[PDB]
């Protein structure tokens, strides 16, 4: 018998990852990654601050 | 993130009002409406007045 191959982007679980390539994983020694979110505003009256 | 802007006239609460800009607001003591509502009648027999 001969077996069935698999490509990983060929299933349906590939798009819940971003994959990417990179050499030189091996001298990393931490990652990071950065976000800024800002919030909107209401603007009320009366005893409210 | 880039926030999104709201206009308030693109609400469907904006059907509900009349907004209508006033600059000298400030200087208004007590602003007044009036309503002038008449009603109609029946013309009947018997002795009654």
């Amino acid at each position: 018998n001969t077996l069935n191959f698999v490509r990983f982007l060929e299933l349906g679980l590939s798009v819940a990852c971003i994959c990417t390539k990179f050499p030189e994983l091996a001298y990393v020694r931490d990652g990071v990654i950065q976000f800024e979110v800002q919030q909107p505003m209401i603007a009320r009256d009366g005893p409210h601050p």
